[PDB]
Order: C-alpha cells, then sequence, then structure tokens
C-alpha cells in the first residue's frame, strides 16, 4: 500500500512544507492565521495547502484511499452576533489557486460549476443556499452542502476536529468537539471520491471575513493527516498522529 | 512512554488472548456473541474482556494515559418494540467478575455503590433511572449516567464506535455511526480515571437481554484499542488499527 | 423497450384495479380518501396502490426505466396552525404493507432500517428528523430525505403534482403548481434506482393524520403514469396523460 | 380535437422545416447557434422558427389549446462576470421579424408596443426594467415580464427546461433543470392567449448577446413541442417527447 502521514502541534514561519495563499500567514507564535486583522478586516481571504501532493485514488486498481485529518482551530468574532462567513478543510487538484471570498469560502466562484473539490465547511453566515443557523456541512463540487447539521459553536474557544474517510464505505465522517463546554456535533454522508476529484491532490484550509463586516477571524493551532491507498487504524491516529 | 495495542477485523474460538464470562462464546463465524439464543434468551449475561491488563495511570509520575477503542457491533431484536437491556464498553479492575444483569448490565449492583468501573453504555431500556429513548451514556461508578444522549438505532444493522480519551483534556468522548444509514451520534463529558479506576485495569465489553423478555442480542464483530501513558495520533489508530 | 400507462381523471369506487390499504376508500364523488373523517380522525392511515407490478429496471440488460407521474391532491385542516403528518408517492416491493403511522407516513418503522422504499414526501410537521416548516422532500430507503426544500402550502387548494425520473441522468424532478395562488415549488436530486428497489415495484400514496391531533386529511383527486424500460417523451404525458 | 407535435435529439444543417433569421445557424455537430463567435462577438442576434405555424386558440369554438415544449440549452461565458443579454422561447404572428436587439431580446422595440408575442426569457442582463441577478420572466407583449424568479445558472453546463401551458386554468409554467448541479427554479403564472396572440402563430427561439461586450453565446441543443386544440397528458410528453 501507499501511505503518507504528518503531526504538527504548531506552525513555523516560512516552513518550506506548506504553500500560502491569499492573506494567510504564520505568526511567530506558531500560529497559522488564515485573515488580516488590525479585529477582522472585511473582505479577507487566505488559504494554505499541504505542499505534497496525496495520492487519493488509482485509476488502474480502481482502489480508493481512507484518510483522517485532525486540527485544532479557533474563530474570534468582535460581535457574536455578526458572524461571517466561515473556515474549510478541503481536497483539491494540485494547482488549485483561490477562488470568489465572502460567502464561496474561497473555493468556489458564482455562475459557474466548481472544480473537483471536496470540503468539509465550517459556516457562519446563512447565504441564499445555506440552512439556519451555523452548521458543518459536507461540499462536494458545490458551495452547497450534500449534507449539514447545526454547530454549537464558542467564540475564542478551541474546537478539535476530526475528519475521517473509509474507502470500503465511501462514508466521510466529521466530529466537532469543545473541550472546556464538553459539548460536541457530528456528521455523516457518502461521497465517491473517483468522481469528484482527480487521483492526485492537495489539502489545505481556507476561512474567510465577512464581505462587508469584519465577521470573525480563523486560526488553525496543529494539523495530523494520514492517509492509506490500497493495492485505516484510526485509534493510531487520534492518539498516535 | 509506555505503549500497547491491538486489532482484530475478527474473532477466533478459544484465542488465549481474552476472557469470557457469562454466556459470552466466539461463533466459527468470527463473532463474539454476548448473549444465548436459540431469538435471544431472557436474562442473559455474558462478558469478555481482554487478558492483558493495561497501565492505565501511575501514582508516582502521576501521569494520566490516553487512549482510543474501536469496534463493530450490532443487535438483533426479534420485536423492535420490546428492547431491553443493552451493551458497554468498559474499563474496570484487573480481577472484575460479572455483576447483576439485566439493567445493570452485568456492571453494577442494586443496594451498592458501583466498584472502580468506567463504561460506555448502549442503553435500550429505559430503568427508573434513566432518561427517555435508546441513548449513549458515559457512566462513571454508577448505572446512572453522568451525561447521556439520544442513539438512533437500528436493528440488525453494523455500528461503527469510536471511544477516545484525551489526558490532557480529561475529556471522554464516544461517537457511533451507521454507515448504511449515514446516521450519527456523538458524546463528550470529562472523566478523572485517577479517581475512579485503579491504576491498572482490563477492558471489555459486557452485555444483557430482557429479565422477563428476550430483548435483542450483541454481538461484538471487530475491535482495536491503542493506548499511550507518558513519563495519541488518532488519525493513525482509526487508519491503522 | 417496455412501456405501461395509464390516466384517470378521477376514482370509481370497487374498482379492480386498484389496492386499498389501511383507512383509504374511493368517495362515490370520485375521491380517493386516504385518511378517515368526522374533520380528520387522529392516527389515521390510509394507502392505496396501483394494482399493476411496474417493471423498473432490468438485472440482465442494467438498463433503468424512465417515468412521470402526476396528480391532483388536497388536504383539509380544521386549524392551519396544528398541521400533521403528510402525504407520499412512493414505489416499494410488490408485497409492501403499510407501516407505522404519523411522522413515519406509513412508509417506515423507528428502530428500523427502511426496506426498499423510495419516496417524494409532502410534510406538514416537522419531526425531530425535519427540516423547519412543511416541506417536500426525496426519501430514499429512510424517513430522513436526502434533500428537502420549502413548500407554500395552501389549505383546502389542489395542488398539481408532477415527478419525473430520467434513468439517462438518474435525476428525480419534483414540482408542484396551485393555480389558483399561481405559487410553485421544485426539487430535484439523483437516485440510484438499482440500489434502493427491486426490478419489480408498485406504486401507490400514502397519507397520515396527526399522531394526538386531527392534523389535515388527505385526498388524492386524479392520477397519471407513463413508463418506459429500454431495451420519455414528457411533453406529451403533461399533455397527453 | 386538433394536434401537433415534434421531437429531435439534435439538429441537421439545411433542414427545411426551420426557419433562420439573424446570425443563427446550425453547426456540423447537431447545434443550433443562435450568436455569432470567433468567444461570443458583440451585438450579435439569431433567431430560428420552427417553419409549421400552430393553431393556438380558435375564434369560433372559442376554445384555446394547452401546450408543452422542452429543450437543453446552454451559454459560453468568456466573463462571468459581464453576462448579456439573455435566450428566450416565443410564440408569435406567422410573419414574424427580428426586432432590436440586445436587452430587448430580438423580440421587441424601444419607443414601441410590443406585437402579440409571449415568452419566456432567460435573463442574464440587469436592464432598466429588470429585477437584479440572472432570471427566468414570463412576458406578455412586453420586454417588462409580468413575473420573474432568480434563475440559479451555471456557465457552460446544459439546462434542461419544461414549458407547458394548461388551457383549463390558463396557467403557464416554466421549470429550469441543471442535472449536473442537482439544481432547480421554476415560475408560473396565468396568460390568456386570446388577447395576446393571434389565432395562428410560430414558435421558436431568439438570443442575444452583449450590445458592446461579448456577454455569452448560447446555443439549443434538443427541441420538443406538443399542442392540442379541443373541439394533455404531459407525463407522456416528458417521458415520449
Ligand atoms: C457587496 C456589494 O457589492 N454590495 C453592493 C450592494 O449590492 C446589493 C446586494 O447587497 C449585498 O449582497 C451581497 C450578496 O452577494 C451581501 O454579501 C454578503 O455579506 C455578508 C456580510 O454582511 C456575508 O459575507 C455574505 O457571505 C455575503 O454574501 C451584502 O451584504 C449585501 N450588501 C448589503 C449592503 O446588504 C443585494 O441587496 C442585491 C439585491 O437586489 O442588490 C445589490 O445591489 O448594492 C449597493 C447599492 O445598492 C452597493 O453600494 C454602493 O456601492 C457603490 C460602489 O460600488 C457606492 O459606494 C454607493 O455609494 C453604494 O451605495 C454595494 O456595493
Ligand atoms: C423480575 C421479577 O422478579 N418480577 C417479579 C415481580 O416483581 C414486581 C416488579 O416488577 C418487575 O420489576 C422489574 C424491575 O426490577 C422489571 O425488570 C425489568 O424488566 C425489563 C424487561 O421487561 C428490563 O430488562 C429492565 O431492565 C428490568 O429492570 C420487571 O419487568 C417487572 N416485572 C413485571 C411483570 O412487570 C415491580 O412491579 C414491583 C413494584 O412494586 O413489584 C414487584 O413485585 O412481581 C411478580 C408478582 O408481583 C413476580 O411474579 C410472580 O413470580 C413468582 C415466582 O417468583 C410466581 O411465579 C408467581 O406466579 C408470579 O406472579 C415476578 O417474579
Ligand atoms: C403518542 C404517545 O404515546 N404519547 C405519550 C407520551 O409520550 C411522550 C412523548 O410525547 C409524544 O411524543 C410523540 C413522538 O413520537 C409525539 O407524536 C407526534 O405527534 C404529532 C401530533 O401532535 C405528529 O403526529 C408527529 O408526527 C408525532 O411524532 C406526541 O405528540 C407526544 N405527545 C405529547 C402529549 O406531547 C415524548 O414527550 C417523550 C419524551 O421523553 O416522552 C414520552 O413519554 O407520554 C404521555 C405521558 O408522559 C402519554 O400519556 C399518558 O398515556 C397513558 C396511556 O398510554 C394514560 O392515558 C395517561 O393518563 C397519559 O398521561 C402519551 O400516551
Ligand atoms: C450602445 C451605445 O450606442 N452607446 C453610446 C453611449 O450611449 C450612452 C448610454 O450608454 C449606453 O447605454 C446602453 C443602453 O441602451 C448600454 O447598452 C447595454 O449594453 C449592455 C452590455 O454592456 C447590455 O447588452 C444591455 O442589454 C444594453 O442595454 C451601453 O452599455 C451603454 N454604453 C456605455 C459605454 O456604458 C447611456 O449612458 C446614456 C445615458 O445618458 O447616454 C448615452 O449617450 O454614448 C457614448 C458616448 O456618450 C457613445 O460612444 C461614442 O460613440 C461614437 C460613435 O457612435 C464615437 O465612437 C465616440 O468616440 C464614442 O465616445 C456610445 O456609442
Ligand atoms: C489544540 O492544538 C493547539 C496547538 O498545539 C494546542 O495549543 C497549544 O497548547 C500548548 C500546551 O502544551 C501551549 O503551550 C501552546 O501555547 C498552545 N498553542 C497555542 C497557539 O495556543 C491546544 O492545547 C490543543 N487543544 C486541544 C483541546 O487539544
Ligand atoms: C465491522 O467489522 C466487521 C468485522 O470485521 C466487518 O464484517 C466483516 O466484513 C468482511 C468484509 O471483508 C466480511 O467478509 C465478513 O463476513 C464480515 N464479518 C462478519 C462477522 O459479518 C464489517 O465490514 C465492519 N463494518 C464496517 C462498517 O466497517
Ligand atoms: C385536478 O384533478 C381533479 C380531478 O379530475 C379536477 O377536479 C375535477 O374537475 C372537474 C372539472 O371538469 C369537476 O367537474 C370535478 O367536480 C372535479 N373533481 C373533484 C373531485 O373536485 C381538477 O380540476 C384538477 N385541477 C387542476 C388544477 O388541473
Ligand atoms: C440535452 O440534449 C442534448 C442534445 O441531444 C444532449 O446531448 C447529446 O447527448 C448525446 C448522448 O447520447 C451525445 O452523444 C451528443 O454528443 C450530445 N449532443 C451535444 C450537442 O452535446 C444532452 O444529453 C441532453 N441533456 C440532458 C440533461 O438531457
Ligand atoms: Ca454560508
Ligand atoms: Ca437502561
Ligand atoms: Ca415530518
Ligand atoms: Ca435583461
Ligand atoms: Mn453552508
Ligand atoms: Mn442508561
Ligand atoms: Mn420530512
Ligand atoms: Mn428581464
Amino acid at each position: 500500500a501507499e501511505t503518507v502521514s504528518f503531526s504538527w502541534n504548531k506552525f513555523v514561519p516560512k516552513q518550506p512544507n506548506m504553500i500560502l495563499q491569499g492573506d494567510a500567514i504564520v505568526t511567530s507564535s506558531g500560529k497559522l492565521q488564515l485573515n488580516k486583522v488590525d479585529t477582522p478586516k472585511p473582505s479577507s481571504l487566505g488559504r494554505a495547502l499541504y505542499s505534497t501532493p496525496i495520492h487519493i485514488w488509482d485509476k488502474e486498481t480502481g482502489s480508493v484511499a481512507s484518510f483522517a485529518a485532525s486540527f485544532n482551530f479557533t474563530f474570534y468574532a468582535p460581535d457574536t452576533k455578526r458572524l461571517a462567513d466561515g473556515l474549510a478543510f478541503f481536497l483539491a487538484p494540485i494547482d488549485t489557486k483561490p477562488q470568489t471570498h465572502a460567502g464561496y469560502l474561497g473555493l468556489f466562484n458564482e455562475n459557474e460549476s466548481g472544480d473537483q473539490v471536496v470540503a468539509v465547511e465550517f459556516d457562519t453566515f446563512r447565504n441564499s443556499w445555506d440552512p439556519p443557523n451555523p452548521h458543518i456541512g459536507i461540499n462536494v463540487n458545490s458551495i452547497r452542502s450534500i449534507k449539514t447539521t447545526s454547530w454549537d459553536l464558542a467564540n475564542n474557544k478551541v474546537a478539535k476536529v476530526l475528519i475521517t474517510y473509509d474507502a470500503s464505505t465511501s462514508l466521510l465522517v466529521a466530529s466537532l468537539v469543545y473541550p472546556s463546554q464538553r459539548t460536541s456535533n457530528i456528521l455523516s454522508d457518502v461521497v465517491d471520491l473517483k468522481t469528484s476529484l482527480p487521483e492526485w491532490v492537495r489539502i489545505g484550509f481556507s476561512a474567510a471575513t465577512g464581505l462587508d463586516i469584519p465577521g470573525e477571524s480563523h486560526d488553525v493551532l496543529s494539523w495530523s493527516f494520514a492517509s492509506n491507498l490500497p493495492h485505516l487504524d484510526l485509534t493510531s491516529f487520534v492518539l498516535h498522529e
């Protein structure tokens, strides 16, 4: 089997194994700051991508990879009543570039069909296509999630996320936990990677502040990822990676 | 650090690394059948325990272990309207023996304070101390869960469970997923192992059928476990173990 | 190609080409009354099925049928503030029988995985798994719709519905129109019949009144259906059938 | 009853049953290209008309026809931010000729009252009389739609449209679906053909590129039509025609 994995308890400035786009920068304090601040600046868009391409599925053997990703993130909203727009974990073509900001989370464009992009969003603003209240959603080539669930978020608190994909069942699972609040949310749905993503892809984060309002800033504090493409043990990744 | 882990996609009869109690037996088909059947027989109680003792916390260093466990289980109810009693994953003293059946899931006794037993239950019957509807609960030395959440169960379908404990935050998280139903449930709460469990313990399963009604049978199909006691990477355990 | 179709501007009592289940009866006025009245009686469940089995897909050739169905229905709610539960158009195994009432619309059962049943619902009551406000949803083997959209309903007014399935794109489309209100709603999503339904099935309607409240009654006034299983022209069905 | 209908999965060059006006031509690939390209050329106007006149309503009997039309179309915009002007399906007097281009979609003229022309537009540019954002509208003798609704369009994707008219209710319904996006839009309103169209008319398409900008090109890929003038079954037309 073909496998890859990595784990960081923090980020380091100028680290050559990461690609930054938009307003994203890593602070000296080891934080991946996706949006500009001075309080969030409106219309800010930043994305970060793990430099090395991941082999998601193979056209020959036809086998698809299973993977797991976890990270700690937080947002700061100067006004918890006017939140916007959100954060997303995504997989996309190797040459992926930033797209439309605000409600499109920098992954899609209005009037166009999305590229081969798959993502798990943490949406804070209700756009026309959205359900009411902040939510977690699974996006498959569209900003219009195929499924969502309410997200009990907390301003300034660290959220711990775990995203897992089981190739055997094609099931994608996303769970979010707030240790300090002992609160938790989970979502799951089947996704077919063979028809929604190219064989090789890059993974990363994308976040956007309000279009005309500060909304909230987004910071990723740590990141862990493991993938196994067959010719798995998640308990070892949640306790290991 | 001190570490231990194991992973099985199935069970084998007479396997010397497991301790069976009650009516529990492993079929030739590789299934850990916890309750007697002929349809579930009432008042049946079976438990299985991983033979090797786990070092959960150390009195000297004072450090506590982090761990992860996953398994696939299912129940069969000849009548989905009269379910009883449930299944539980637990940690207990090395010399742990079966206790009261039915509503006590074989872990506790009426009129007595529970031993140093910590468990995650999948409760199908509403006893006096229970909330309404099947649920997932975190039990700490008591059959009366410190916290619970509704469990959208499905008869005869395989449920995939992931239980994780983070020593740094003392947070215990339990999630259950039904691939075929794309349905999911999650629960979390802080638990202090130092004051609710001895340094060394054994882990296993316990299930009970109705006291005077068949209720449902319980079968565990696979099992995976990893523990790390410091002087972790879960992504590697969900994809590895 | 294998084809079948039928069209009725009204129902006739004792018509031998229809199967009635539950409280469903056809009035002398030519109406298919699915629920008992005296104002709707609580806990009423009725279903009607076209007697002849439809060949939906073929295991050999692997081809799947395209079909179209239209009908006029209405509900009467003595109190438009307490509506429950809804109406559904469905396809199911030939020997399909009524299931759980109320929120389950007589198609599914609590604690069990749905049979091979596909349906388009017109939901008036918000159950735990439902989104807010009356809606139209596409159910695939589950009472939990894979997709929904708000339904601007009107008490006592006749709604004209058109459901179409295109085998070439696997897309299921449902549209509802209120001539008198010049109001309209539409929904669409892909559904794979090969994996959610048996080769042969029966089609019909199912409606349920509130569990403990009258809710509203449901009457189907006309019905039209056409199917084409390849080794289509919908314009001819909306103007013909 | 008097009836007529036709159905094409593609167009053939020089086909004698169609009338082309403006820049409209049919490619060798079977596409009805309404606008000149080289990317769309600004100020381009093309129209196509089914050669045979349709009997819409009869002055004697006073009866009005019911009809259904469907087609697949697409537009290509080199810049999805500067779209213009749109496409329309229309009914007009037998001797109908092209009118003003750009925002008038070649159907109307500035400073003049429209002839007896009825149309369903797919408007991409906001003119003074328009609502904001691309939309679908019902035009009755005027470029100023009597009703509209937002149109979630996608560049380069094939849209499947279904327009139906019910003489019994005088209701005109237009629905548009994007299979690849599982997205859908619908609109409806009453229209009185007797007072807005002559007894006999010709039907066709009309599209216009931006006045001073390329905007987008418009191609119709297939076309189906059925009409019934009484002294209907649409399910047969969506699955048949
Ligand atoms: C952003 C923008 O261009 N606004 C112009 C505004 O546009 C009207 C529409 O309103 C805007 O719609 C946006 C949806 O795309 C919405 O963005 C959302 O923002 C939230 C954060 O609040 C969040 O990020 C979300 O994800 C975003 O989608 C905007 O909030 C919203 N703007 C407002 C003020 O509500 C919409 O109403 C539409 C419906 O018909 O009409 C559009 O016109 O239009 C105004 C004027 O009408 C325009 O303001 C003018 O700008 C000029 C310069 O461009 C001059 O400065 C002029 O003085 C000023 O009035 C906005 O620029
Ligand atoms: C189990 C038992 O001993 N029942 C005797 C019964 O006891 C009365 C109490 O009823 C029982 O309460 C149990 C709670 O501990 C309950 O168990 C639950 O069972 C469900 C499955 O259904 C599930 O597993 C759950 O987790 C369990 O807790 C029993 O279901 C319930 N039994 C019934 C029939 O409801 C309770 O009502 C209490 C309140 O005051 O009174 C107790 O007396 O009492 C009956 C007689 O009253 C006794 O039956 C007699 O048994 C004799 C032999 O022992 C003779 O056979 C006699 O003919 C017969 O009537 C039950 O044995
Ligand atoms: C229906 C029923 O059995 N109700 C008993 C009630 O149950 C509690 C639960 O409440 C009920 O939950 C139903 C969900 O399955 C809900 O049904 C929905 O009804 C609406 C129409 O309103 C719609 O159709 C929808 O689709 C349905 O799902 C009921 O409306 C709801 N009932 C009420 C009154 O709100 C729920 O609250 C649950 C949470 O813990 O607890 C259940 O216990 O429980 C009461 C007593 O608690 C019971 O009433 C008793 O019945 C006895 C006979 O069985 C005696 O008559 C006794 O005097 C009486 O109090 C209901 O029968
Ligand atoms: C098209 C035209 O004749 N433009 C002359 C321009 O006219 C002024 C008006 O502006 C134009 O208004 C059009 C509305 O009918 C608008 O058309 C829309 O185009 C979009 C695509 O972008 C879409 O198709 C939509 O459906 C159409 O309706 C034009 O876009 C718009 N043109 C511009 C540049 O914005 C309008 O502003 C009006 C308000 O008072 O004033 C009119 O004058 O006027 C300019 C000069 O003012 C003229 O340009 C001159 O042309 C001369 C030759 O005729 C010479 O070349 C000279 O050098 C040049 O400046 C435009 O021809
Ligand atoms: C989520 O990850 C972040 C990043 O490692 C953790 O925050 C760091 O925790 C250490 C504790 O050893 C502190 O010294 C650092 O200052 C923290 N970094 C930042 C940027 O705050 C955090 O503990 C993790 N949270 C959870 C719940 O696991
Ligand atoms: C949960 O674990 C069980 C046990 O391994 C899995 O069931 C086995 O799946 C294999 C597929 O390779 C079958 O050949 C065996 O017959 C199954 N065993 C039994 C006892 O049924 C199951 O696939 C796992 N489920 C999920 C969702 O991962
Ligand atoms: C929907 O179908 C019903 C059933 O045919 C139509 O209602 C009948 O309309 C005729 C008109 O010729 C009346 O004479 C009957 O009394 C009606 N039947 C009933 C039970 O009311 C109705 O017109 C159709 N509605 C639409 C919008 O097409
Ligand atoms: C809409 O109609 C067009 C025209 O027939 C369809 O496109 C053709 O589809 C066939 C598939 O058998 C291809 O071989 C042709 O190359 C296509 N023609 C063109 C010009 O592209 C299209 O499939 C239809 N779309 C939907 C959703 O029904
Ligand atoms: Ca949003
Ligand atoms: Ca219990
Ligand atoms: Ca409901
Ligand atoms: Ca316009
Ligand atoms: Mn969203
Ligand atoms: Mn319990
Ligand atoms: Mn519903
Ligand atoms: Mn317009």
